[PDB]
């Protein structure tokens, strides 16, 4: 089972999930991993919601109940997985146990024997900052719409399987309390005054065994010689990284398992297998101890990792309030690609239309403030030179991209106006285009005012004046311009506050290479109107 | 087949293709960088060659590296920047061949004797490859039982025809193994100098292989024509489509056909979007490419013109709104009196007016140019243009049970009622939403 996969030799530094689907009273979602023994599962009401869930972890097989499977309805649309049966096991909602012990009979019938289980969590996808499927996608946190980066690629820079699991879990779960996401940030911002201390711990959990894994095998009995050769060489390091903090970081004591290997193995592990097993029952007596350095291993390793990048790529580490400031930010991905002109933000609960012509950095600018938002919230400095965030409770989208563009699109637009709140943060563009003339400029209308008395930090980018002009308390107006010079225009990566003045339709129109004729029959029409 | 391609400069554009396997020896020279790049685009080669110049050009270099070595001596009589490509692939597979080749009598071919068909239209069409999904226009012909064939398929394809004359012909062939059954029946099922033809080759075992390939097809063709029901589509000056259907998407699932007639006019096509507008547009280019090439169509009855060229703008640094237009300037550019043209909201992802302004400068742009133009939008303005030659068609959404209920129909004159709000709202929007939307809507309507 793809899901299943114990062996270290077909499991990238991120994790695996084999997830079952089953009902009653909710919608229940299992996730597990063989690799690190990872047990989770949750209960969804929202069939929206559960794909959603279902998304983040992008399981690589499903186990559907039987009331699925037969549902010839629900199971073609799945589709645009393997049978097993759903016995309630263990205590909670009916849903739950169902696809949980569903995951069990699984993969110890494709374990061949039992399973080295977590104590099983149970996460709520509402104590953290919302994260839809399309946003992840829109904000090309993970996937890049088209080309090769992502804020994950620029963000990675964990030395450790580990670690890069950890901060995946940060992105794919975002923070609410200040309380925590400080605790995060004052901690990045530890390595970062300590330069040489991050030099340290960076350069020595390089190439350090992946712990977690490991241990997992030694509760499996599947931990091979050359493993603890890993194993040994790693604990050797644990006496290092512990001597560059202090007594503080709590890292375990493992030199007794530590200075048995030592001795009782070869530089380079390929009666003896009496003497190797009994070796290994004396480590494995240390089965969480491992676990727990992992765990506690993995914090640093991205705390510093981060850090490293901030550092690195220049992050300032943000300040939270009531109030949306951004002193010239950047977008962290396009960053690292080109000269990137910075800009300026100030928002609160506001509308901030957005016009002129498009290639003047609009959309970018949308995202740019979404990452940082988000970037914030996970525990990382962000690219700007200050940065005040609210505590943003989610961050829906309505970028770029059977049925029509139009249809899905207000699709989209009403998840947000069904989920936006006085909190959430909401970037539009062009919602309501792909239709007829007063439709258009018709329904972005009632979207925004409907999205005005939300209340909500709204950073809709139109091309639609009409909305620009409706004096409404929160509303507020940012466009960018361009220039028809030497080459036929100039835009400028700037967001100026007030409206665009002149429209720039015919002129790209006719700068992108219009027949002259039909240019000017185009800017008379327009003038006619 | 496959392309070993050489690109010189002098004189116009160099374009040399070539493969060992087939021994295909054929090349041309271009002036627009535009139509190199495409001509470079239909025969796909797997690695090019770039003359001296180029490769020292550091610009040029880069943008051709977004979108190996070899000298290029000047060989064999031709256009200068001809031979030098040309010959640069000798020269590189003679030395990739250990020795001589085996080569065919190099063929220069003039893309302008035949039917123009952009990258792109290639591309919106599904012709080869596949938007998303798996289908394409080839698989659903691929119905040739032998490498040659399926080569000689692809090449019509490739390069649709112009002249009445050659289409007949082929046509009258076609027309031949489908009235003939059992004939056809036959040879199907019976289809199924390099020195370097080791001993099993002739176990299996130029000229006759291809008038094989040529009648491999010929059957393919019928088989699918048979299989998936198709007509043979008589030429003329107007475009009749009794009861027409997508080629590809009709392999999917039920499809309801449609109907048209043109003549050298606009025709804007209306009403809201999932109702068959798009997919209608291409089901168009599609019977007029599949009667180019030489196959029976999808429909009932259906009477093409010999279209000159088939330039679409559909779906899909810079933005979309940029690129689409470059797509709308090409086509004013090289569309004719004879040239079919598909436009789809040509002037959107911009400002109010400028939108339904652009729209109508290039749909009388068009209409002046009095070419099969079948133009599908959203903007009512645009249908209410008073011209000799517009024409105007609908496709309706219906609020049934459900919400809507789209009709996969494309009827005469222009949409009464607009959907959008309506669609809006069906989509899943908020109630007061969809009410403050269809009021502000009314207010906008009466003025």
């Amino acid at each position: 089972t793809p899901g299943t996969l114990l062996q270290e030799s077909l499991l990238p530094r991120e994790a695996n999930y084999l997830a079952a689907i089953a009902t009653g009273d909710g919608w229940g979602l299992a996730f597990l991993d063989v690799s690190t023994g990872e047990f989770k599962g949750t209960v969804l009401k929202s069939k929206s919601a559960l794909y959603d869930e279902l998304f983040r972890h992008r399981p690589a097989e499903v186990l559907l109940a039987p009331e699925l499977l037969e549902n010839g309805a629900f199971l073609d649309e799945f589709r645009k997985l393997s049978e097993a049966p759903f016995e309630p096991e263990g205590e909670g909602p009916l849903a739950l146990r169902r696809a949980r012990g569903a995951l069990l009979a699984y993969a110890q019938r494709t374990q061949g024997g039992a399973l080295s289980l977590q104590p099983f969590r149970f996460y709520d996808p509402g104590a953290f900052m919302r994260l839809p499927e399309a946003t992840l996608r829109a904000l090309e946190v993970f996937e890049p719409l088209r080309g090769q980066d992502t804020l994950f690629s620029v963000l990675d820079e964990t030395r450790t399987a580990p670690g890069r699991r950890l901060l995946q879990s940060w992105l794919r779960h975002p923070l609410l309390d200040r309380g925590p996401l400080e605790a995060r940030l004052d901690r990045v911002e530890g390595f970062v005054r300590e330069g040489a201390l991050r030099e340290g711990v960076r350069r020595l959990l390089y190439r350090l065994a992946d712990l977690e894994r490991l241990a997992t095998r030694l509760e499996l009995g599947r931990a091979s010689p050359k493993d603890l050769g890993a194993l040994r060489r790693s604990l050797q390091i644990l006496p290092e990284l512990r001597a560059l903090l202090g007594e503080e970081v709590g890292l375990p004591d493992l030199s007794p398992l530590k200075e048995e290997l030592e001795a009782a193995l070869v530089e380079d592990p390929p009666r003896e297998e009496e003497v190797f097993l009994e070796v290994r029952e004396r480590a494995k007596r240390q089965a969480e101890a491992l676990r727990e350095a992992a765990r506690i291993l993995a914090e640093l390793d991205v705390y510093a990792a981060l850090a490293e990048v901030a550092v690195r790529y220049g992050y300032v580490r943000p300040r939270f309030g009531d109030r949306l400031q951004i002193r010239a930010g950047r977008h962290p991905v396009v960053e690292r690609r080109t000269e990137f002109v910075p800009n300026d933000l100030e928002m609160a609960h506001e509308l901030v239309l957005i016009t002129g012509p498009n290639m003047a950095g609009k959309s970018t600018f949308l995202r740019q403030t979404a990452l940082i938002a988000l970037l914030a919230q996970v525990g990382s400095f962000v690219p700007a030179e200050e940065a005040h965030l609210p505590l943003f409770d989610g961050i829906y989208t309505r970028i770029g991209a059977g049925k029509s563009t139009f249809m899905v699109e207000m699709e989209e637009v009403a998840l947000i106006l069904k989920e936006a709140t006085e909190n959430s943060l909401v970037l539009l563009d062009e919602v309501g285009r792909g239709t007829s003339s007063l439709d258009g400029v018709a329904i972005a209308t009632a979207v925004a005012e409907a999205l005005h008395e939300r209340r909500a930090y709204t950073l809709f980018a139109t091309h639609y004046f009409e909305l620009t002009a409706l004096g409404l308390p929160r509303l507020k107006n940012l466009h960018v311009a361009a220039r028809e010079e030497a080459g036929g225009l100039v835009f400028y990566h700037q967001v100026l506050p007030g409206p665009a003045s002149k429209s720039y339709g015919v002129e790209v129109a006719a700068m992108a290479g219009l027949p002259k004729e039909v240019v000017a029959r185009a800017r008379a029409l327009l003038q006619a109107m």
